[PDB]
């Protein structure tokens, strides 16, 4: 439209990808949810995934994509370029993961994880959140269902983008404040994902008061395959003080000496109290 900002619309153009060099494959859909969809595409052949907006809020969209133009690192998830049809919404053009999501993947009874596998998934994420802690970037969103995992088994942190209150840091839930210290605090909660092999965090508890359930002296139970250390470290993911959490630095360095202790032999299986938990 042009008419959205000038400088916006010319930093769109160092990323643009002629609606001509790229066919999008409306009939083989990936994604498709609120808002947005996900559809196949090839890009000149490369294989691709292709967002849309199902649509001021083309403004947003198109911003934050631009901003993973500086996304370079082999643990966060890359952009191909922005496609500016002249039909419908623009588009986002992402590198194909042929695993899919990271939750989706690891709840999968066909997978036959061990700790190794998973607590290396766990190391993956902490080194690309590390990434973006030093480039001032704050989440907001973290969590398994947001992480991509390709054909080489390389874990892409990502956002598919009514707040998830189960992965926030109680000063979060509380000021509506975002920080790289309550990201912390859901990369805890992402680890419990992983070790438990994609089971929802308190099952039992309602979203609505979260808050009030954390507030009486509560912690996510140790998962019956987390080894203790891992769990240390998730509790202090979790610490009340948010200048008490390990920074992502001190993270991937923790969890790459729990992770080299292992041997690829404990292998993980699912919690039968978390089977067909929604
Ligand atoms: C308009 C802004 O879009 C953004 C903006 C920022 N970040 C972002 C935020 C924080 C980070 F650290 C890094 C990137 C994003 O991740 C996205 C995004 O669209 N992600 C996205 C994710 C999965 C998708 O699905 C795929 C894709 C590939 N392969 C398969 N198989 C599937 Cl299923 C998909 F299509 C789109």
């Amino acid at each position: 439209l042009s008419a959205l900002n000038p400088e916006l619309v010319q930093a769109v153009q160092h990323v643009v990808i002629g609606p001509s060099s790229l066919i999008v494959h409306f009939n083989e859909v990936i994604g498709r949810g609120h808002f947005g969809c996900v559809y196949h595409g090839t890009l000149l052949k490369i294989h691709c995934a292709v967002k849309s907006l199902n649509r001021g809020e083309v403004s947003q969209f198109l911003t934050e994509g631009i901003i993973m133009k500086d996304f370079s690192h082999p643990n966060v998830l890359s952009l191909l370029g922005i496609c500016l049809r002249s039909e419908g919404s623009p588009l986002v053009v992402l590198p194909y993961m042929k695993h899919g999501d990271l939750r989706n993947f690891i709840r999968n009874e066909t997978h036959n994880p061990t700790v190794k596998d998973l607590i290396g998934f766990g190391l993956q994420v902490a080194k690309g959140m590390k990434f973006l802690a030093s480039k001032k970037f704050v989440h907001r969103d973290l969590a398994a269902r947001n992480c991509m995992l390709d054909e080489k088994f390389t874990v892409k942190v990502a956002d598919f983008g009514k707040l998830p209150v189960k992965w926030m840091a109680l000063e979060s839930l509380q000021t509506q404040k975002f920080t790289t210290k309550s990201d912390v605090w859901s990369f805890g909660v992402l680890l419990w994902e992983l070790m438990t092999r994609g089971a929802p965090p308190y099952p039992d508890v309602n979203t609505f008061d979260i808050t009030v359930y954390l507030l009486q002296g509560r912690r996510l139970l140790q998962p019956e395959y987390c080894p203790d250390p891992l769990y240390e470290v998730m509790l202090k993911c979790w610490h009340p003080k948010a200048e008490m959490r390990p920074s992502f630095s001190e993270l991937v360095s923790r969890i790459s000496a729990i992770f080299s202790t292992f041997i690829g032999e404990h292998y993980v299986h699912v919690n039968a109290t978390y089977v067909n938990v929604k």
